[PDB]
C-alpha cells in the first residue's frame, strides 16, 4: 500500500514516544505517520465530517490514542480509552493527561526541572516539544475532552459504562499481544472475530471499526472489509459497525 494521506513524511518529533508522551518498555510506541494514515482512511468512510469521537478499547499504554487526539485535534470532539489490565492504564492515565494545556504545562515544568538537575540537552529539546504541542492544542479547540476507564472489549455488557452515552464514530486500536497466538504472531480469527462483535454491539450503525497488527492479512471474514493497508511489518483493515451485525453469530 501507499500512504494516501501522509503522502509527504512530516516533522513527527514533537510526538515522539518518550520525549512529551510517555513510553513504557512492555508497551510498543505505534508509528506517527502510520497513525494518521489510519485515522484519515476511517474519517474518508464517515458519512459525514463533523467533530468525531474516537475510542480506543485496547489502549495498551495510550500512546497512539493520545498522539491522535494532539494531532487531529481539529477534527475530534473526544476520546475514550479502555483496557482490560490496570497495568498499562496507569501509563494511558499519564498520556492522556497531555490531552489538555495543563496537562502539557505540568510536563513541561517536569522536563525543566529535569534539565536543571541533570544538563542534558535532551530535557531541553522535550520541554520545547511539550510548549508546542500546547500552543497547538490551545489554537486547535483547547482541551480534548476525554475519559479512561477498565474494561474488557470482548465482553459487551462492559461496553455501555466505557461509552457514558456517547457513540463513537471510530474505534481505531492496535492488537493487544496477549491476544496473538503467539508473541511474534498475530491474533487469529476468532478472537478478531469476537472483538468485531462485541464492539459493533455498542457503536451507532455508521461507526467505522480500525485494527491494527503485525500481520499480513488481518481476518474479518465473514464481515466484509471496508479497507486494508499493508505498511512495513503492519496491516490494517476497517469494518464498518453495521456490516459486522448484519454477518451474524
Amino acid at each position: 500500500s501507499a500512504y494516501r494521506h501522509a503522502v509527504e513524511r512530516m516533522d513527527s518529533s514533537d510526538l515522539a514516544c518518550g520525549v512529551v508522551l510517555h513510553s513504557a518498555p512492555g508497551y510498543p510506541a505505534f508509528p506517527v505517520r502510520l497513525a494518521t494514515e489510519i485515522f484519515q482512511r476511517a474519517l474518508a468512510r464517515l458519512p459525514g465530517d463533523g467533530p468525531v469521537t474516537l475510542w480506543d478499547p485496547c489502549c495498551g499504554s495510550g500512546y497512539l490514542l493520545t498522539v491522535l487526539g494532539l494531532l487531529h485535534r481539529r477534527s475530534l470532539r473526544q476520546v475514550i480509552a479502555s483496557d482490560v489490565d490496570p497495568a498499562p492504564l496507569e501509563l494511558a492515565a499519564k498520556n492522556l493527561a497531555l490531552l489538555s494545556p495543563a496537562g502539557l504545562t505540568a510536563r513541561e515544568l517536569e522536563r525543566r526541572e529535569q534539565s536543571e538537575r541533570f544538563g542534558k540537552p535532551s530535557y531541553l529539546e522535550a520541554a520545547q516539544a511539550a510548549r508546542r504541542l500546547r500552543e497547538r492544542l490551545t489554537a486547535e479547540g483547547g482541551a480534548l475532552p476525554c475519559a479512561i476507564r477498565t474494561a474488557d472489549v470482548f465482553d459487551p455488557r462492559a461496553l455501555s459504562a466505557v461509552l457514558a452515552g456517547s457513540a463513537p464514530d471510530v474505534v481505531l486500536t492496535d492488537l493487544p499481544y496477549g491476544e496473538r497466538t503467539h508473541w511474534e504472531g498475530q491474533v487469529p480469527g476468532q478472537p478478531v472475530a469476537g472483538l468485531l462483535r462485541s464492539l459493533a454491539s455498542a457503536l451507532p450503525a455508521h461507526a467505522v471499526i480500525a485494527v491494527t497488527d503485525r500481520s499480513r492479512k488481518i481476518p474479518v471474514a465473514p464481515v466484509k472489509a471496508l479497507e486494508r493497508l499493508k505498511i512495513g511489518t503492519r496491516s490494517a483493515v476497517m469494518v464498518r459497525a453495521a456490516d459486522v451485525l448484519e454477518a451474524g453469530p
